[PDB]
């Protein structure tokens, strides 16, 4: 049923928030795999083969929390790992989960904006780094944190996501062009809602918290 | 595609309507979601069920279904020696074919639910809930359906027949197993998608070319 994140209490974030961030990632990955519209400029990418479902990593979440928690200008961002950072203006009437739902899409918007009609979106360049982190077919783990920071420049919502694996470099293949639901990179693969997955990953994510 | 013989004289579009219907009912039961778009009434919400697996088409059952309805006689040559469902709908002058085909199988659900008492165990067979029981039978995964407009002297009807694999259900037989949605362990290499169990073998098989 509901997702087992099983993260330590001291991370001080709700599973509902974790779910928003993780569902966001898989939604982007699924849109690319199925060549479906991303935002409600170029807005359709893919299709892609071997685009697999991401799972949470509580250690990556802790890294993300550490990068934003001091609320300093600038933040102690760890550029030695793949990560995305976003900041969102808060208004009097701002509702937290709406903010958390909307904020990450800014990474998709920023990246798409830099796509020219001729740009190979599946190939990395610095102008599309945030989307590339999200759609990296080689990375299956993510952890994100959020915080209302009172910076000297004013109060904002800050979101950081840290990713498994390596920082992408120039001209790396971010994802592989191919048919939706072609899933053969891993043993015992299946496809659900246009996103590849494996029995091993499903079995692991459904283990009870301990 | 469904790869069924040309002489069955039915489109894959109709086959998908019938197949999707069956798996919609099964997924509602598996996931304890409302069956009819009607969600105050608890007799409209059955389940959850464990080991409810996705159904697949069978061209030979379709042939048996077609044979039961094609002559348009009164009575029809229904073969009660196998599990089957029959639906007849008196057409109106502006009825559209595929719209009726999408609607009429639901009468099997509505008719069975109509016979549930508040304390009735809906996973336990009795003839009053036979049509729903055929659809939701966990021990059968094959279905084949046909449709035809018959000019009976008593009026022109859309007629739909679905034939099912396996045995005719008997009084007090367990139709499906009460248990957690997405617990799928009746077969090796199982997975769950949209609240419905499936296997890698069954996915591979249905995705083969004719
Ligand atoms: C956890 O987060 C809330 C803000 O959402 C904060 O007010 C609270 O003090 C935090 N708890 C700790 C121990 O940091």
């Amino acid at each position: 049923a509901e997702a087992g994140f099983c993260c330590p209490a001291d991370l001080n974030q709700t599973d509902e928030a974790r779910k928003i961030f993780l569902d966001f990632h898989n939604q982007v990955r699924r849109d690319i795999a199925g060549a479906s519209p991303l935002l409600n400029m170029r807005n359709v990418l893919g299709p892609a083969k071997n685009m697999y479902r991401m799972d949470w990593d509580c250690n990556l979440e802790a890294k993300a929390k550490a990068m934003i928690w001091p609320c300093t200008t600038p933040l102690p961002i760890d550029t030695s790992i793949p990560q995305n950072l976003a900041q969102w203006l808060l208004f009097q009437n701002s509702q937290e989960n709406e903010v958390l739902t909307q904020t990450p899409w800014s990474w998709v918007t920023a990246s798409l904006r830099n796509l020219q009609p001729d740009t190979e979106a599946n190939i990395y360049n610095w102008q599309i780094r945030p989307l590339s982190n999200i759609a990296n077919w080689q990375n299956l783990k993510v952890g994100c944190a959020h915080k209302v920071c009172k910076f000297p420049t004013g109060t904002n919502m800050v979101v950081s996501c840290a990713y498994g694996g390596e920082v992408l470099q120039d001209n790396e293949v971010v994802w592989d062009k191919g048919p939706t639901c072609m899933c053969n990179a891993y043993p015992n693969s299946f496809c659900c809602n246009n996103l590849c997955d494996t029995i091993a990953a499903a079995t692991l994510r459904n283990q009870p918290c301990k």
